[PDB]
């Protein structure tokens, strides 16, 4: 009776992770090697938030912990959240590593779910039990729940699919809870499918993505069909693809939704869907482990994440007091976005402009990194209102920010993961 | 939550303990370090042992465990029972390498069953409830049950962390328990003690034994007055110390359990009690495990231990077929038993001969170790059965045995810890 997935996780953690934490140029092995795992075992809420980032890295080559990278990523707050409420007696260092494990294992799982996203834009999302062309109750996003004629006999199985007396009305978390239920079923058939097996291996996770959708909307056998273009998928001639598609009867049908299908194929990304993405998520996560590293800033030569993070990232003195006038020395990198220049005022959207400023002078491609983790805690009160608020400005520059992730990923040398998930470039 | 304390050994043995193991020879770094954690995870019976080996290696540096020690042991072997039932199937490799790290824990543990003997022939065992001849009660070895006058005051209250009803008589491991109980409950008052932890600490195994031996007899304050012997022992006078501790009240007040004791300081060996504590448990505990290192053979080519075993070690061959006559090949390489050469097949000691002879024989210290490791499961019946009734022949022999360990630990290099229990040559 012991958690030989815990075990085998922390097994996995001392020997394949670390490599890649201090390959990102983030800290070195003397302190992710030796000293972490050390650490782990003194303070149950670094363990967790050390679990939790290797079960997810572990299940990229090995099915079922998923929810490892739940469960003690939810522990690890829950015991962060009180070893904060008095930070300046509690251990500096674990905190440190804490924070900055959680941050990575929320990089690496950004994309995670916006396949859910993709198809509710293109599909729709249902909450209260409705009838499909058919007349058969569904709920969710396209979710079939009996083709029985008795809404009570849908309300019984959406009632049994949950855990409660639902009345035929979900929420969202549930919808998805479901959803993917239905995306498993649809990628066993897949595999089960000598005409999809193959392309589907072949392909990355946005692209898995965007062919379950075809296999969503025509249904398996329907997309088993496309044998042109499942080829050229295969082989990789992404362009080819994309053009063969373009003049299938399947593009007439629905041409928005074949198009932003075509594109995923196309490109790889996610660009045809983010715009109507909802406000990505991952950035309030790792604004809430982030935060913790700009709560102890900094600390003394004692805590030997003195000299890593090596200064405080969070001044901005250079840039604050001015001179004459109310209008900055910030000049704009990346157009398109000029528009919000010359940030000619001290009023909104200073601070976030001054940071990303600092990440785009930041060619230490170390500090670089740990710019990068601390953007989300560091946006101020305000623009964080404004981000949340839809202000269609502040999400403008959240896109350039995004930018310059890519870009640093893309150039990069070593590949990193876990900014795999929120860049795409996997692996070159 | 967690279970920190089961990660920090397997952890252990991940960093600490398979270098020892292939500083040996059962060696193969692929096997300790790679083959074996990851084995680990999938059966359970591989673990336990795995955590209860590192676990008593951490023991010569950190004071706790014992019980997380005693509970894998005993998990260990519960499990490895209704392992073999099922040989001809699953992974064998599993079986095989639990034994080899069984074999190795019973070793580096029998120095405690060997403490159990050495007070069994001084203080003396008594499966019973008798009282004292110091007033109040007792049982097994010298377990204080009843302060009480009375005679019912025990007779109502013996039973009471054994588990079954022991109402009043127990078994020989039911004493041995409660006998280590003690003596660590013992160990943990000397430590407390600032007057002799200075020399506990510095005492290797044996004499460590010898001052508990002590201690139990008259009291943890008691040796305490011994000041200029203690500082002595702490000094490695040996010699002088043994000298020093025979002019004293306790030698008189006790004559023979005072020369045993002061010997034992004096060579740190175990000669005092050479003929009096023969059952040198392991050799069973080994037998019952070591066994299946036997049964195997021949492994399938799948296996990775294919060539670490390699030949039948139960194989005797030709020796048992001597060309005329029935006196064997054999021939005396030790001389505390030339006397019984020639051998012959008449017996009763051939079969014990002939294996000794294919050990002494073995160079390649690689298969030396199997075949030492081995040993105790090829000892016959007929020839145990003597070893336990005190033959002086089977005893010499086992001598024999041991002392072929001792002079390997000490020619080889790198010396060996989990042998110091036989024959000692520590620590470095």
């Amino acid at each position: 009776n012991l958690n030989l997935i815990d075990m085998k996780l922390f097994h996995h953690y001392c020997t394949k992770v670390w490599p890649t934490i201090t390959a990102a140029k983030v800290s070195g092995p003397e302190i992710w090697r030796d000293y972490i795992p050390e650490l782990a075992f003194d303070y149950p809420f670094l363990m967790h938030a050390l679990l939790a980032f290797s079960a997810t890295h572990l299940s990229r080559t090995e099915t079922g912990l998923e929810q490892y990278v739940s469960s003690h990523r939810l522990d690890a707050l829950r015991l962060l959240r009180e070893a904060v409420l008095e930070i300046s007696e509690n251990n500096t260092d674990a905190l440190v590593a804490s924070a900055l494990i959680l941050i990575m294992d929320s990089l690496a799982n950004a994309s995670v779910d916006n396949i859910f996203e993709m198809l509710r834009i293109d599909e729709g999302l249902r909450l209260k039990i409705y009838k499909d062309t058919e007349g058969y109750y569904t709920i969710g996003i396209g979710h079939l729940l009996t083709k029985s004629p008795s809404l009570n006999a849908a309300k019984s199985e959406l009632d049994k699919a949950i855990g409660r007396n639902t009345n035929g009305v979900i929420t969202k978390d549930e919808a998805e809870k479901l959803f993917n239920q239905d995306v498993d079923a649809a990628v066993r058939g897949i595999l089960r499918n000598a005409k999809l097996k193959p392309v589907y291996d072949s392909l990355d996770a946005v692209r898995r993505a965007a062919l379950i959708n075809m296999v969503f909307q025509m249904g398996e056998t329907g997309v088993a069909g496309f044998t042109n273009s499942l080829r050229m998928l295969q082989q990789k001639r992404w362009d080819e693809a994309a053009v063969n598609l373009a003049k299938s009867r399947w593009y007439n049908q629905t041409p928005n939704r074949a198009k932003r299908v075509i594109t995923t194929f196309r490109t790889g990304t996610w660009d045809a869907y983010v715009d109507s993405m909802s406000p990505s998520a991952w950035i309030f996560h790792v604004k809430g482990a982030a935060t913790i590293l700009t709560a102890v800033w900094p600390l003394s030569e004692r805590s030997k994440f003195h000299n890593i993070i090596s200064v405080d990232l969070s001044d901005l003195g250079d840039v604050i007091n001015p001179d004459v006038g109310t209008i900055t020395e910030l000049v704009c990198f990346d157009e398109s976005i000029a528009d919000l220049y010359p940030v000619g005022l001290d009023s909104p959207y200073l601070i976030t402009l001054a940071y990303l400023d600092k990440l785009h002078r930041e060619k230490n491609q170390g500090d670089f990194i740990l710019r990068v983790f601390t953007f989300p805690a560091l946006l101020d009160k305000t623009f964080l209102a404004l981000l949340m608020t839809g202000d269609l400005g502040a999400m403008r520059i959240m896109r350039s920010y995004y930018k310059l992730l890519r870009g640093f990923a893309t150039e990069v040398k070593d590949k990193v993961w876990f900014l795999e998930g929120v860049t795409q470039v996997l692996p070159q």
